[PDB]
């Protein structure tokens, strides 16, 4: 009677909530696979995950997941202490992953500069916008320029060196998962505002734990909570919200409502009867910042690695992040254009190690490509400029849920999916009674 368009971790969550209340639902899933976005998967001799990877006790939705299905001590840390590698005027500079990280962490001081006034609640994004905002005017002035404004400019702004700004230009090639300089500064000033401001937290929060068993053990977890079959194969192609859902096959299933967790890059795949809003027509549009992509990349012998490469490199971020039996390492790297690697050509990986390294062999590579996969059409939902006062919010018998339309820790991690599917379920709910 409730029909959900995606077995990712919204829908999954959603679909369990649903049934906690005792509302019929049916999950329509594309894919002959569930998680989505999240996609744990052998490749190149061990369980790696081509979408999803860190997790932290600070992410609500995430850990009470983790806790739920028996992974509480089932987490480890991404390898420290590397030797680092940072580009900044056409040159490799090979210094600490703490002196990288000092010099981030003064950036990204300046870079939350306004979070304590926007965000007191860092749950309630939109509040200076609200008619609720008890704060002055010239604080609602800076919070919609700062839509306006990316990252980067903010560092530029306050005097640093250009040493700094290539760093920040790398770290944001990889966080704003794309062009950085297209996206709104907002986005990683509630970074701050949920990783109590601070950057060592920031990263501890979305770049430290990993899980042992992979984001699979918590959708698989959720999938084998459900007593409704998930119909795999059954992509959707037309959605009427007066509710009616059509399949690429032909099949109409009717509905009391529909809670659709098709990614924006996604959505031209759907016809909407009547029409979506003008406005969220134009986010889907111009969809999110997320253009980039993630590799990951093994080399002979065990590397402790960390390089950094502004926009335009093949990868932005690179790091040692398992040492494998075979006297091999296997790498993880986040880049801002799609379409600027094969994510599995191994002479592609090896111009990515070239970046810093002539010394270094790779030996194998992989990814998946989640902006050219038809059912994402992007890697994690970024903001750009001006999507965080006219973009995530814009898309609320018809419900959008997902990550990206998240309160919290949005696009960026499962936590915002496991929010958003929750929540959307709860207004499902709330209607009903
Ligand atoms: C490279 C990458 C790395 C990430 N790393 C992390 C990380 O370390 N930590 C973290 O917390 N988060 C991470 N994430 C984010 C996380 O994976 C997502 O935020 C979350 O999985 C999104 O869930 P969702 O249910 O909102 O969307 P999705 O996972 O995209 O779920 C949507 C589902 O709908 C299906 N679908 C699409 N079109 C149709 C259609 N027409 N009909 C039917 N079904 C359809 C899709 O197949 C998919 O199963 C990462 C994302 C990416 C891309
Ligand atoms: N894949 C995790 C998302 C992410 C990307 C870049 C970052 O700099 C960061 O702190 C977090």
């Amino acid at each position: 009677k409730v029909v959900i368009i995606g077995a990712g971790f919204a829908g999954l969550v959603a679909a369990r909530e649903l049934q906690t209340a005792g509302i019929e639902y049916e999950i329509l899933e594309a894919k002959d696979r569930i998680g989505g976005r999240a996609w744990t998967e052998e490749r190149m001799g061990r369980p790696l995950e081509l979408g999803a990877t860190w997790v932290h006790w600070f992410q609500a939705h995430t850990w009470t997941e983790i806790m739920r299905y028996g992974q509480r001590t089932e987490i480890t840390a991404s390898p420290s202490g590397n030797d680092a590698h940072w580009v900044t005027d056409g040159k490799v500079v090979k210094g600490t992953e703490d002196d990288l990280d000092e010099k981030l962490t003064a950036a990204m001081g300046v870079t939350y500069e306004g979070s304590e006034e926007y965000f007191p609640n860092p749950h309630d994004p939109l509040w200076v916008l609200s008619d609720d905002f008890d704060g002055p005017a010239e604080v609602r002035e800076r919070f919609l320029s700062d839509d306006q404004t990316n990252a980067i400019d903010l560092v530029k702004e306050a005097g640093f060196d250009q040493e700094t700004i290539d760093l920040v230009d790398a770290f944001w090639c990889a966080g704003y998962i794309g062009d950085p300089y297209t996206g709104s500064a907002l986005m990683a000033k509630q970074w701050g505002a949920l990783s109590d401001n601070r950057y060592r937290v920031m990263e501890d929060i979305t770049l430290k734990w990993k899980l042992n068993n992979g984001m699979r053990s918590l959708y698989d977890g959720i999938a084998g909570d459900l007593n409704t079959d998930i119909r795999l194969n059954t992509p959707v192609a037309k959605v009427e919200h007066h509710a009616t859902v059509t399949t690429e096959s032909g099949e109409v299933i009717e509905a009391s409502a529909v809670i659709c967790t098709v990614p924006v890059g996604a959505l031209s795949n759907i016809e909407f009867s009547p029409a979506l809003p003008d406005a969220v027509q134009s986010v889907i549009d111009d969809k999110w910042n997320s253009q980039g992509a993630k590799i990951w990349i093994k080399i002979k012998g065990h590397h402790r690695f960390l390089g950094y490469a502004p926009k335009p490199a093949k990868m932005s971020v690179v790091r040692s992040e398992y040492f494998m039996d075979d006297d091999t390492t296997i790498l993880v790297g986040f880049g801002y254009d799609n379409t600027n690697i094969d994510l599995n050509s191994i002479e592609d990986a090896q111009a990515v190690i070239n970046q810093w390294r002539d010394d270094l062999e790779v030996v194998d590579t992989t990814g998946h490509n989640w902006v050219a996969d038809k059912w994402a059409g992007q890697a994690w939902g970024t903001l750009r400029k001006g999507q965080f006062t006219q973009g995530w919010s814009l898309f609320d018998q018809l419900f959008f849920a997902g990550s990206d339309y998240a309160y919290g820790w949005r696009g960026v991690c499962v936590d915002g999916a496991l929010e958003k599917g929750m929540t959307t379920a709860r207004q499902v709910i709330n209607s009903m009674r």
